[PDB]
């Protein structure tokens, strides 16, 4: 009857001289609850 | 009949003479109850 | 019947001769409840 | 019947020589409540 | 029946020879509330 | 360097009746946010 | 250098009626936002 | 550089009823953010 | 350098009804982010 | 350089009747994001 946690947490790092780029596509839940 | 917890966090970091730029398309949940 | 947390936390950071840019396109929920 | 919390919080930082700049595309909640 | 927290919070810093610049293109809620 | 839409939404009631109908927000935007990174100590 | 897209909800109660709906976050949007690195300390 | 759609929901009621419809999230993006690495210390 | 899509959902409740339908997040999106490697320390 | 779709979706309620249905993120995407490795120490 409890879900319970959705967790998307995307986190983005780089150190000592790196290079860093991204894009995202699509992201996202999709969630549902039925009971009779 | 309680969902929970619906997290996005997205979060960015870099350092030392890193470079970091992004673009995100699309995000987000889609959630639904049902109950009968 | 109750939902619960729908958290969007964006956030950035980038230190030490680093850079940082970006740009989102779309981002947010789209929920729902139903009883019956 | 009770949503919850509906939170976006954006927020922004950098330090330490670091450059920052950014644009929104577009940001928002859409929800409902059905009871029957 | 009832809603909750509809909380936009955008927030912006930048210290230690920073820039910081923004622009958002569209923001705002969207809800509704059904009952029969 | 953009197009075009259009947008007629009908909208009617009746006897013993209501719509609401809260909607928009919509259009097309363009950004110029490019940068050059700083330099050493 | 965009395109064209067209809307046209109908909406209508009835006797004993209510319909809502909120929508519409849309459009079309363009990015700009190159850069160059940094350099040494 | 894009192409093109179109969209026409038809949302009707009746008798002793009621329709919420929330929706629209949507449109076309393009996105320029190259970049050029960094040079040694 | 896109093509084309169509959307025309048909939505109608009755006697004693109620349809919710919550959806939408839709289009077509194109990604320029090359970049170069940065040199030696 | 993309191609085309159709989505027409049919939802009725009856009497005592209710349908949720969320649904959609849909579309076509394309990436160039080609790099240059780095050089020596």
């Amino acid at each position: 009857m409890n879900f319970g946690a959705f967790s998307i947490n995307p986190a983005m790092m780089a150190a000592a001289q790196a290079a860093l780029q991204s894009s995202w596509g699509m992201m996202g839940m999709l969630a549902s609850q039925q009971n009779q």
